[PDB]
């Protein structure tokens, strides 16, 4: 597939559902401090599956461990642990075992700072890409790579499903950490690397 290209290190992607379409995606607003049946959130900010196109379903892909400056041509490969930078509001994608705004039984998805990410809060930001049918060193590609993400505390997937969140998360999807890897509802795909201009070698 001409559009299916090797997912590296810094890149900027768009991460979409297979099931719903949705993209994930972030905003300022925060989770209210309750849900309606009394329990508390964390507060922190809002990560929702999105249907359209905008700028806030872009997430810059980043490594493991320290921060270091950017490199060129680190692919990203089946298994590995990662960060994903909501690039709109320079926030780390986080999960952690509070609550989610629908199930009781699933993680809250929210994103956190540099220095959280970097700093006390970092295990909760790594994420493994477990891509479907991967082999060991295979490469992560846009389009081909189907793939659950996996937080790697918990071991909790990535998962959304169609009932929309109240107003209070724009009526878009909610995003949770589910206990089952197995089902096919937490399969997701990359399905752009927008980063990557239209002429690079890269797409060659
Ligand atoms: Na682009």
């Amino acid at each position: 597939h001409p559009m299916a290209v090797t997912i590296d290190y810094w890149d900027t992607i768009t991460i979409k559902h297979k099931e719903t379409k949705a993209y994930l995606h972030s905003h300022p607003d925060r989770y209210p401090l309750r849900y309606d049946d009394g329990r508390v959130s964390s507060q922190g900010q809002q990560v929702t599956g999105y249907p359209f196109n905008d700028t806030n379903n872009w997430w810059q892909i980043l490594p493991a461990g320290p921060f270091e400056e950017p490199k060129l041509g680190r692919h990203v490969k089946h298994r590995d642990l990662v960060r994903l930078r909501h690039v709109g509001t320079d926030t780390y994608l986080l999960s952690h075992d509070v609550a989610s705004p629908y199930y009781p039984t699933n993680q809250e998805f929210t994103t956190v700072s540099f220095n959280e990410a970097y700093g006390d809060r970092a295990a909760d930001t790594l994420f493994e890409v477990r891509i479907e049918h991967g082999k060991p060193g295979q490469e992560f590609k846009s389009i081909s790579s189907h793939f659950k993400l996996i937080h790697n505390p918990s071991k909790v997937a990535m998962w959304t499903h169609p009932t929309p969140l109240p107003d209070w998360g724009h009526r878009q999807q909610e995003i949770n950490g589910n206990k089952q890897i197995a089902p096919s509802s937490n399969v997701w795909l990359v399905e752009d690397i927008v980063s990557l201009p239209a002429d690079h070698k890269r797409r060659e």
